[PDB]
């Protein structure tokens, strides 16, 4: 068992072992810092857990999160490299640390409000979509995808950050509270972010959510009635926005690549019934450089049965406990 050190960073406390060194903050469900792992020779990012098993939505959370990870391999998910906590036992449990490779920046932080090139577009979009599909085949989605959680690289490669675990990038039937989703919610996000990669521009920078709804309703493809049969007299207020002559969708995006504004209006469908899936996604003529189906996995079956018990925090958190101490470190 290690030795463990004490420090306040940004008003919280963080107790890990003495290997990791030089905790410095890189700014959800958790706070991180970038450390330096003295026992690996690795720089590393560390998650702080707030306040995991202070409810029962927190605990589950935090299980759902220590389950993922020890079931995920893949090039384009974060890897788990320790989990630790300060308590000597059950009793003591309070706090959960997850280590993995330092990344070293957001998507955000690469996109500093400057178009990218067709290619890099390409290689970043295709990666997120990589991912997404393993994601998607072990019927997990992410729900809140947008720029801050795509952790990317020197060399750009890119993990997906935070996805399992539940305003710019999110689809339209979630902030109208729609209740059956599909997959395709992350899509849309896609779509989202590809477009502001293409223009250096994000795409439906709302101010509060009626503004939103209203930048995405006058540009996007107008649904047929029948979908605005889907759904008070919301619909008028909807179909008011809708029926008004629009501008070409394409426009938007002069001088990109058309096969991009192409699989674009594929992404951004308002219909999640007609958005092109993941799988589909990297089967457009767009990514053809990079497709590789002999090279794009899918999950592991994944034992979720866990999301339909109602546990007691105490519960939740003895099952998390067992998975810290039964985790077993990569070997590299
Ligand atoms: O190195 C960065 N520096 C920022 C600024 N520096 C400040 C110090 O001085 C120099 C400049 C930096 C800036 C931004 C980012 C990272 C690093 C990063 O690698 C990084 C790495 C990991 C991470 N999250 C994270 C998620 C998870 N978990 C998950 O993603 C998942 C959970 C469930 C399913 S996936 C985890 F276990 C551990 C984590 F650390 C979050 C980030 C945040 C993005």
């Amino acid at each position: 068992r290690p030795t463990f050190y004490r420090q306040e960073l940004n008003k919280t406390i963080w107790e890990v072992p003495e290997r990791y060194q030089n905790l410095s903050p890189v700014g959800a469900y958790g706070s991180v810092c970038a450390a330096f792992d003295t026992k690996t020779g690795l720089r590393v990012a560390v998650k702080k857990l707030s306040r995991p098993f202070q409810s029962i939505i927190h605990a589950k959370r935090t299980y759902r999160e220590l389950r993922l990870l020890k079931h995920m391999k893949h090039e384009n998910v974060i890897g788990l490299l320790d989990v630790f906590t300060p308590a000597r036992s059950l009793e003591e449990f309070n706090d959960v640390y997850l280590v993995t490779h330092l990344m070293g920046a957001d998507l955000n932080n690469i996109v500093k409000c400057q178009k990218l090139t067709d290619d890099h577009v390409q290689f970043l979009i295709y990666q997120i979509l990589r991912g997404l599909k393993y994601i998607h085949s072990a019927d997990i989605i992410h729900r809140d995808l947008k720029p801050s959680n795509l952790a990317v690289n020197e060399d750009c490669e890119l993990k997906i950050l935070d996805f399992g675990l539940a305003r710019w990038y999110r689809a339209p039937e979630i902030m109208l509270n729609w209740m059956h989703y599909n997959q395709t919610v992350d899509i849309w996000s896609v779509g989202c972010i590809m477009a502001e990669l293409l223009t250096g521009r994000t795409l439906f920078p709302g101010t509060d959510h009626i503004d939103q709804l209203k930048l995405i309703l006058r540009l996007v493809g107008t649904p047929g009635a029948e979908l605005l049969k889907k759904i008070e007299s919301a619909r008028n207020y909807i179909q008011s926005l809708t029926q008004m002559p629009k501008m070409n969708f394409a426009n938007v995006f002069i001088g990109a690549n058309p096969l991009a504004v192409d699989l674009l209006e594929k992404m951004l469908v308002l219909d999640s019934d007609k958005r092109i899936t993941a799988a589909q996604a990297l089967a457009h003529a767009y990514f053809a450089q990079y497709h590789d189906p002999d090279d794009e996995p899918v999950a592991d079956p994944y034992d979720q049965s866990f999301e339909s018990r109602d546990l007691l925090i105490d519960e939740w958190k003895s099952l998390t406990y067992d998975e810290v101490i039964s985790f077993v470190p990569p070997p590299l």
